[PDB]
C-alpha cells in the first residue's frame, strides 16, 4: 500500500529499546504539507528488574524491535484517510514505537536500558534530513505513557530545535490520557505490580531505576529528589513554554487501575470525587477535552472523530487550537461515567 507508515531503525545503534535493540520510528512523508505529526506510543512501564523481566515475557514488543514490522498503518490522528481524519489527513506521519517501559524520561547510556528521551532526541534529528528542517509545526503527540512523555519532552524538543538551529518550527504538544493524579488509592495496597502500585510510589521508584530526566522548568519548582511530582500533568502544565492541548478522560481506566479500583456505595463516591479532582485541574487549562466517559487512550483509535463535548467533535477542538495559534475549554459537566452519549464502547 502506497500509505504505510515505513519503518527506520535509529542509525545511532548506542540509542536502544530496553534489551539493547535498536529503537526506531515510522514514517510517512507527505508532499507539500508543512504540518509535522510525531506520535509517542504508550503500553505502562515498570519501575524494578522484577517486573521488568516478567515484563519481557508478557510483553516483549515493548522491550524490544526485535519483531516489529516493516510498515504499519496510521490509525486516527496518524490516519492519511481524510474521513479518519478530517483536518490533517495530509501531514507528515511519525510514530514512535515505546520500548523504554520509563514513560519516556530515561536519558542515560548504560541490564536493561532505559532510553526514551534520548530515543526522541534521535529520531527529531534524523527527520531533520527527512524534511522537519521545512516545518512550521511540530505536533508532539502521545497517548497514555507517551501522553505523559509529551509533556516531559515538549519543551526539550523545542529547545534541541533551536539549538541546532531551526527556531523557526513551532513545537506544540498534544497529550492523550496522560494527565494523571497522585492521589490515594481507593483501597490501599502494597507496591508490588505495576498495574496496582499506586502513582505517586510508581514513579518515585521509577525515577530512580531509570535514571529519568523532568523538564528544567519543573525540575526547578520543587526540592531536590522530589523530580518524581513532574511525571503528574497538573503539576508540570503550569511552567510549560510550548503550547499544549489535553485530551483526558475524566474516568481514566489507568488511573482506576493505579487507584486499585476494580470493576457500590462508598465506590460510587471515591470515582466521582474522582471526576471532579479532574474537573478542577483542568480549569485554567484552555486547550482541553475531557468527556465524561469511562475509557483510556482515544488518538490513533479510528474511531476518534465520534466522541463530541458540547457539539464539538475532538478532530474540530483541535484544528481551532491549532487556528487560534468555536470553543475549546471542553470538559464534561455531567458528574458520572458515561453521561456523555458519544462514548465509546
Ligand atoms: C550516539 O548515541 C550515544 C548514546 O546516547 C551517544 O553517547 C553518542 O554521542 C551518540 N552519537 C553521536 C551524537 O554522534
Ligand atoms: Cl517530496
Amino acid at each position: 500500500l502506497n500509505e504505510d507508515l515505513r519503518l527506520h531503525l535509529l542509525l545511532n545503534t548506542s540509542v536502544t529499546c530496553n534489551d539493547g535493540s535498536p529503537a526506531g520510528y515510522y514514517l510517512k512523508e507527505s508532499r507539500g504539507s508543512r504540518r509535522w505529526l510525531l506520535f509517542l506510543e504508550g503500553g505502562w512501564y515498570c519501575f524494578n528488574r522484577e517486573n521488568c523481566d516478567s515484563r519481557y515475557d508478557t510483553m516483549r514488543r515493548l522491550m524490544s524491535s526485535r519483531d516489529w514490522p516493516r510498515t504499519r498503518t496510521g490509525t486516527g490522528i496518524l490516519s492519511s484517510q481524510p474521513e479518519e481524519n478530517p483536518y490533517w489527513w495530509n501531514a507528515n506521519m511519525v510514530f514512535i514505537p515505546y520500548c523504554s517501559s520509563d514513560v519516556w524520561s530515561g536519558a542515560s547510556s548504560k541490564e536493561y536500558a532505559f532510553m526514551g528521551a534520548l530515543i526522541i532526541q534521535e529520531v527529531v534529528r534524523e527527520l531533520l534530513g527527512r524534511g522537519l528542517s521545512g516545518a512550521k509545526v511540530l505536533l508532539l503527540a502521545g497517548s497514555s505513557a507517551g501522553g505523559t512523555g509529551v509533556l516531559l519532552n515538549v519543551d526539550r524538543v523545542a529547545e534541541q530545535l533551536e539549538k541546532l538551529g531551526y527556531p523557526a518550527i513551532q513545537v506544540r504538544g498534544l497529550a492523550d490520557s496522560g494527565w494523571f493524579l497522585d492521589n490515594k488509592q481507593y483501597r490501599h495496597t502494597d507496591c508490588v505490580d505495576t498495574i496496582t502500585c499506586a502513582p505517586t510510589e510508581a514513579i518515585r521508584r521509577g525515577i530512580r531505576y531509570w535514571n529519568g530526566v523532568v523538564p528544567e522548568r519543573c525540575r526547578r519548582q520543587f526540592q531536590e529528589g522530589e523530580e518524581w511530582n513532574c511525571f503528574f500533568g497538573y503539576k508540570v502544565y503550569p511552567t510549560l513554554r510550548s503550547p499544549v492541548f489535553v485530551v483526558q478522560w475524566l474516568f481514566d481506566e489507568a488511573q482506576l487501575t493505579v487507584d486499585n479500583v476494580h470493576l457500590q456505595e462508598g465506590l460510587r463516591l471515591y470515582i466521582q470525587n474522582l471526576g471532579r479532582e479532574l474537573r478542577h485541574t483542568l480549569k485554567d487549562v484552555p486547550a482541553s477535552f475531557a468527556p465524561a466517559c469511562l475509557s483510556h487512550e482515544i488518538i490513533i483509535r479510528s474511531h476518534w472523530t465520534d466522541v463530541q463535548v458540547k457539539g464539538t467533535s475532538l478532530p474540530r477542538a483541535l484544528h481551532c487550537w491549532d487556528r487560534s495559534l468555536c470553543p475549546v475549554h471542553l470538559v464534561d459537566s455531567c458528574p458520572w461515567p458515561h453521561c456523555n452519549p458519544s462514548c465509546p464502547t
